[PDB]
């Protein structure tokens, strides 16, 4: 209903954390989107957005979500709130961790969307990332791969949070 959830998936993760937010949130606030399906004017449509997005190949986002993000110039944003989850992995990729959100959170600021869902990073071991602004994570960091015993946990307190700064 009011929620929309946009997120790629490489090897499934992200889609499987996605259902886990959904199921979370409620079941009928948010509906999801996986983006190789989805046109850039879908994001238009809600005025509360999560978007999801593993780092694949060193710092890049994934490849649907890279198709999509050249043509983000193209809605604006302003008046709406947007927060960001991505999955990763802090110890193979170390320098890179969580990068994709970084970059999608910087461009869609830009174009006026105000962030919402800062997460710490107590808790995480990693050299360098480009989803660190403000002395915080930029959204949610799962690892799926190293701390997957975390993630349960992690999406429960980060969609009470958001209910908050959301508004519901
Ligand atoms: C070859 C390869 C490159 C990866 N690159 C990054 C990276 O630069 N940073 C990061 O945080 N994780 C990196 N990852 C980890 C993935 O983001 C992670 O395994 C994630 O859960 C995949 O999600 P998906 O199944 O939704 O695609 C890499 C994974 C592989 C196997």
């Amino acid at each position: 209903k009011k929620i929309g959830l946009f997120y790629g998936t490489q090897t499934g993760k992200t889609e499987s954390v996605a259902e886990i937010i959904r199921d979370e949130f409620g079941n009928d606030v948010v509906t999801l989107h996986d983006v190789s399906q989805a046109e850039v004017t879908d994001l238009n449509d809600y005025q509360y957005l999560i978007i999801g997005c593993p780092t694949w190949n060193i710092g890049e986002l994934q490849s649907d979500w890279e198709g999509l993000y050249s043509e983000l110039d193209d809605v604006d944003f302003n008046g709406k709130l947007v927060a960001y989850f991505g999955t990763g992995d802090q110890i193979g990729y170390a320098d890179n961790f969580q990068d994709a959100i970084g970059i999608l959170e910087e461009k869609i600021s830009q174009r006026g969307g105000k962030t919402v869902g800062y997460w710490s990073t107590d808790g995480y071991d990693f050299n360098d990332s480009k989803a660190l602004r403000n002395g915080k994570f930029v959204g949610l960091a799962l690892d799926e791969d190293n701390q997957s015993d975390l993630t349960d946990d992690r999406i429960k307190s980060w969609v009470a949070q958001l209910k908050s700064e959301f508004g519901l």
